């Protein structure tokens, strides 16, 4: 079973770690970010997978419902490493002005992508706090 990885930095302010998965979209967390409230670029959330495993795709669903709906990155890569230390992207997004509340970042891989990590890394600071709500793989 995947475990959580992100910035060691963020304090849980709302909800609980386990929440993210827990496999329900309707359940998630809520950090404070330190750096005046500044989420610097290169700070991430993800999954240790345990092992390189062969991945068909992936679900993070990013922001929650009520509090800190708009608490999201704008720009942000999903990434994987087979080794903690060396990442590869995958994809760039930028949801400037994107709805507040949950996002579903979903991603097919018609070759499966060999994997023990794997994350989403943010690539611009940003003034924010952030919520999250669930992060699953597809193997
Ligand atoms: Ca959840
Ligand atoms: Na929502």
């Amino acid at each position: 079973n995947p475990s959580l990885i992100r910035s060691e930095s963020w304090q849980v302010y709302e909800g609980n770690e386990a929440n993210l998965l827990d496999g329900d979209d309707n359940t998630g967390v809520w950090y404070k970010t330190l750096n005046g409230d500044t989420s610097l670029a290169g700070e991430f959330i993800g999954l240790d997978l345990g092992k390189e495993i062969k991945l068909d795709g992936i679900r993070f669903v990013i922001g929650k419902n009520g509090g800190g709906s708009s608490d999201k990155w704008n720009k942000f890569k999903l990434e994987y490493s087979l080794d903690n230390e060396s990442w590869t992207t995958i994809k760039e997004y930028d949801k400037t002005g994107a709805p507040a509340g949950k996002d579903v970042i979903e991603e097919s891989f018609e070759t499966p992508i060999s994997a023990k990590y794997i994350r989403l890394t943010n690539m611009e600071n940003i003034n924010k706090w952030l919520t999250f709500s669930e992060f699953a793989i597809v193997s």
